[PDB]
């Protein structure tokens, strides 16, 4: 028969009286809005701005009785996007944008279709730029939570209520990497019913869990610098009287230490508050460093003054052979309780 | 009766003659805009543009005597923001916004209510990108404070007046978080009353103060800088008579003590003025700088020339064996001397 | 006779009931898109963002019987820009758009031509953003490859199915360079067929291999980390005797290998896994670290304690010839893995 | 009686023919704009990019008999923005824009007031991302000048003709600070008048004297490198014969010379000519450059060949003595060759 | 008499039948659009993106005998640009945009002038993001050659074409620097004519040379790393014996030959392909690492074995005075092949 543009123009002009400015099922129960999305893409997780960038389908599912239609024959419509501010759309908004927009590339990317019964479905396509705090407390050893969250904006609890659907309310694209990050298979979904003093809002939230890598920071900056404690070690094995030998190699050591953590700091994070990778670059700063206070003792009692001269360069070499033993056995020390603590954690 | 959407074009229209360019109370008293804001979003504080962005509810009351309705029954109504250009709406911007923007995703942003007596309630929700001039003299230590203010821009004193409400005029949001800096409970609120020769236009403004952390800048800047200064003192402890061990060790310490400045660059912001972590990695770097010129003294006296070569071996003793205590006190005069100056101020 | 214009609006106007919201050939077969695109420019291919951008021409060609005429004497029109939202036309969208736009500087760049018989050429500018997932194990020895996808967005496979026509599908500018990767000649032409649960839309794609070159990576960070390990190797004809002379070789060898490491991480990129460009700075680490080791086993065993004085000189030298040869032929071992594992690959 | 807004409608409308396409004194005198501005904020003035961003409002004034009106009592109206199309503007720009956009956040931030005889004020909010060329050459001792100019576009110089106001022309904010340069209270007020091919037309425009600080660049550029080149004379003290100190002193006070050159390149600007800065650390490049060829002349004397041996070890301390006070006596010619040469300019 | 506004909406209305959408001189000879841009800015020429922006004036002239008017007294009129869209104006468009915009601050800058004949004059102001394709093999004595062509869109060969003016056909402002190149005055005019499968389509290019500055690269990049190959030399001059003082001053030498080139990346582009300046400072460091194993050689002989024993340490002393000599004559044929190859090119 008549085309289904022209059927809907019938359906929602000013013949029928469907105003688009009133929900359905006005004065009586509330809209029952059923939701899920599809992510496309996810990345470019900032830490300095603390966000993260994601492209997602949003699929809205609603009923409206106004919309129910019987004479045309086909079981489903489709209403052109040109055509789509002539339909009452919730108002759905995210809670933490921080800016988004729509993709608008050779048409309108949103669709509508409406059943013979009156349900909606209303899909489009969004990039949003969502923000999530980041906790950088322990910085390779941490599990970050972001959370993205779907307000209601202008109608209350009492006329609009969000749901995710019992089937698939979130699913992922298939081949998606991350630089940094792994994306774990374990979506949370639960409500959150905002408060103002304006009214009871209904939301809906969903909550990712990412997993850092591993594998960058231990080949290039925990290992390079367990390497540089190690050469501080061999002193204690070459002769007490070399002494340019001695604090030669032990200056030098403590300059390679800094060399390591100064170039490092490009590709850290610029918080102002100290991470786990910052307490290692420290704590082996300071066996470093203390490994020349060893032989700033040594050489001090072995110059210091034959009957005399035979027992201070005894006890000299006697804080040598203590020191060869004890001082690796702190370092594993306080590498047995970093990891524990920051893997328990 | 009928519904809301058709009662507002009655009372707005063309019938009742609600013209939407004339302010109410019109050639009477001013218009008592009261305001109070919530804040999402908070952060990216950058130093280079000195600026910030924030991302606010902005909730505006008003009252309006020509909407004021009695016959529809509900004591409530929502204009929708398809229609909302035929509102006197007041002309609130930010007299520091350096750019800003609205959010139109899935709908405007926007909420109008209508109450029966003719007040009126307008919140809508705006990213903007806010600027406040900062003073990085002492930059670890420091208490920054940014401001904002909301003037008016068309209307003057007479015609339009801005308050903050007695009740909650700025909400945080529960869970947010800083990279650098804190934000205190502490939110003053006070009137600025702009002048111009164009006339007194209202504003009212916001203070917001910002403590930076600590913990990251004496980890990786001020400690390791402390304990290059150490190793300094360890030549006056190694022999007179080694000279290539007391060398090499006075500049691998000021080699190493630069390569701690030289690679914090890229950490610290790029003002032009001195900061007061500039003067640590300054004089620090001098400590270290007058610890060779001391064994420059020493090994010139006991190179100078029996009765004579006594004497001058231990006139170079004598003033090692004092700057082994005097210089480590007056580096400690210098550390108190340091750290009072920058927690009074 | 009439002018194109005036007969083009008694084409598609209100007369002849040209709808431009159904598609041609409704409530039949679908409709057959062919299209080819043509790259001008190509690159600034980020690898933190995992993306590409690229402008294109986008020539679409299908066929619609409702805009067939006769009597009008020349073969081919051409309908303006402005008059373009007359048209039906194909709700083409990339499925990794990840951002894109158009161009409108002087005239909107979009190009219609309507054949006698009805086939139409629509050719448009886009710039595009496309994401693309890299794989960064093997750092400068990668292939990537970056797909290109066109998924319809609104009509299912029964409406409407893309093609890629059997003349030139892709073309590519002339003289059009990259900073990093080379373009082959080789693009795969493949159809994806997206499924959802609202049903079956189609899609075609075209991959593009990128193969990075390599000659910047051998010059500044493969043959000086080379050398270093070659300097390593001298320790071994230097005396034994010669103590700070070994030693202030030793670590100022492990010095500069650092040295190396750290100012290289701003060139490369900034992920979280190990790639191969750091296996070789990690292993080239070992071995300038193992030829100091080898000293304090020399240092120790010509130290330790006439017959015994000469036996210890004799087996302390033994272990310096051995390693003058099987050590660079560890290395060459090493040397010859490496380099097989990422060629194969 | 009647409102304003119903007053300007009758004043602008179909009636009495005001059309906003023609200027006023039609086929006459030319207009006499007058303008004056006030920077609310200043900065991010990039040197890469060459350019400067300004937070302006833009005060204009002009004359125009068709808006003058006696019949309403008020001395002055004020047109709402949305009825802004309606009046003749001048069609000022900026000329050298680079980028620039209004502020549309909750209004429009534009005025328009209208005096009784026909005097007009119009005023609005601008961004401006304004291009001034810099002239790098004396970098930490430079006064930059940047302008900003108003032509018209399309209308000439007999048509319409731009004047700064008598009365306050330029108008800065009160608490307006900069991360680098201080600006000074001295605004120069000029004409410029382009011609081109067109016509010509007119222009104002109004120079910022921008005065680069000082008290960073001393602090962590200059005074390092200039304690690098008093460690380079304790060579001259330290005995001949000590060849592991004279040497490990050398090289090492040129590779912390050039590791303070080398990490400084990041807050340097990255221009392609020579500084002034530039010219300092490559001279005193030198200066330790210098100093280790001296001692390599003074081992070569003193290994050369007893009468001989005694006569060439007293003319190795000869040149000695010489480069003690000589050499500090040359570097004192060019440090005041180099502030006299960056003072004056 | 009647305003010219009124007159052009009588030569351009429904009446005399002006439509905007047919070319002049339809069914005959095609268009003779010319042309002529002002470069107001010029820069920001980014390397990575391989692009540069420039802001210019575009003026159009063509001849239209549609609006060939005579009645109307003055040689001339001008359209305002609100009514803009009512005359045909040609699709110019730039062939390698890679995005570009308008500039709309207080009016749209777009001027249009009618004369009696009916030739029209247009010009507008567009900011460019330009692309060029560069060529970074020999990079700081390279130029570069960035090109700028205008094709038309819509219109092919036979009914629009493009020249450029015989007088002036590229004019640039005045005062116009550059960060790093200088522009030349000499401007290349060619046409281009592109093909496509959809027709022959018109277009004309200006090309612009670009040289790059030097005089940055010499004294940062060359003479330091010139500079530490003189430091390798000097260990020749030092005696054999002192074994502390070679290999102290060998491998700190090829410290600072890879600090100064791990800190230079920073500033050099990131391009993976072979640059000059990495050729030499990969040859820079060959001469260093040369000059260490000459003493592993000398140390080597003099160490091994009376009658030998003054035969090998006078061998040793040979190899020391050829490398004296001849050494440094191999880095001075180095240095005549190196620029003379890279300022033939
Ligand atoms: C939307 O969903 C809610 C809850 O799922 C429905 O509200 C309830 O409906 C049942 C039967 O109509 C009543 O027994 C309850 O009293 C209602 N309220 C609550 C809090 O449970 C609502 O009917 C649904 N509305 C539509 C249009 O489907
Ligand atoms: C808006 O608030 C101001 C001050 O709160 C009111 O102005 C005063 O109103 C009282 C009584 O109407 C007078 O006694 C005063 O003379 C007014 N002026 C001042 C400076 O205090 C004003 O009435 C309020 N307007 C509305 C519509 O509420
Ligand atoms: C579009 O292309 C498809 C396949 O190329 C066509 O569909 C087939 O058309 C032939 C003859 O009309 C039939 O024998 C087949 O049964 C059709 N289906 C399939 C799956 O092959 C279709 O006709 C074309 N439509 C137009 C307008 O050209
Ligand atoms: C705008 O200003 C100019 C100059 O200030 C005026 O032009 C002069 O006006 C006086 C008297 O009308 C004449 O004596 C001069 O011959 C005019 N020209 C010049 C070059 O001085 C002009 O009248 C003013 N126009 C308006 C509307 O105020
Ligand atoms: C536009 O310019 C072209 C070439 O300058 C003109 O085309 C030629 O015009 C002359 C005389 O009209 C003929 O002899 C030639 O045969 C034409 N073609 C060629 C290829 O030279 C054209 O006439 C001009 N059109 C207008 C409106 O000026």
């Amino acid at each position: 028969p008549m085309p289904p543009s022209e059927f809907l123009d019938k359906l929602m002009g000013k013949v029928s009286g469907y105003d688009a400015r009133i929900r359905p099922n006005f004065k009586g129960p509330p809209v029952n809005v059923t939701c899920n999305i599809f992510i496309n893409s996810f990345g470019s997780i900032a830490e300095t701005t603390m966000d993260y960038r994601v492209n997602i389908f949003l699929r809205q599912q609603w009923n409206d009785p106004r919309l129910a239609y019987s004479e045309y024959p086909d079981d489903s419509l489709d209403l052109d996007p040109s055509m789509l501010d002539s339909i009452w759309k919730p108002d759905l908004f995210f809670a933490n944008e921080k800016g988004a927009n729509f993709h608008e590339v050779t048409t309108d990317n949103k669709l509508l279709r409406i059943s013979k019964n009156g349900n909606v479905l209303y899909s489009i396509r969004i990039t949003l730029v969502l923000a999530c705090p980041m906790d950088l407390k322990n910085f390779p050893m941490d599990v970050q939570t972001c959370i993205m969250q779907l307000e209601s904006f202008g109608y209350t609890m009492n006329d609009l209520i969000f749901e995710w659907d019992e089937k698939g309310a979130v699913q992922v694209a298939d081949g998606l990497t991350l630089p940094q990050f792994i994306l774990k298979e374990e979506k949370d979904l639960r409500y959150c019913t905002k408060h103002y003093n304006t009214g009871k809002f209904t939301c809906i939230e969903a909550r990712f869990h990412l997993e850092r890598q591993m594998g960058y920071y231990l080949i290039q900056m925990y290992i390079p610098s367990l390497l540089i404690v190690i050469l501080s070690w061999v002193s204690f094995w070459i002769n007490m009287d070399a002494a340019p030998a001695r604090v030669g190699l032990g200056i030098t050591t403590v300059l390679t230490m800094t060399t390591q953590s100064s170039g490092s700091r490009a590709s850290l994070p610029k918080v102002s508050y100290v991470k786990a990778i910052d307490i290692w670059m420290a704590v082996c700063l300071l066996f470093v460093f203390s490994a020349l206070l060893e032989y700033a003792a040594v050489n001090f009692i072995a110059r210091q003054h034959e009957e005399m001269r035979k027992l201070f360069i005894s006890r000299a070499k006697r804080i040598d052979t203590v020191s060869r033993v004890a001082f690796p056995l702190v370092f594993l020390i306080f590498n047995i309780f970093y990891w524990i603590t920051y893997k328990i954690i």
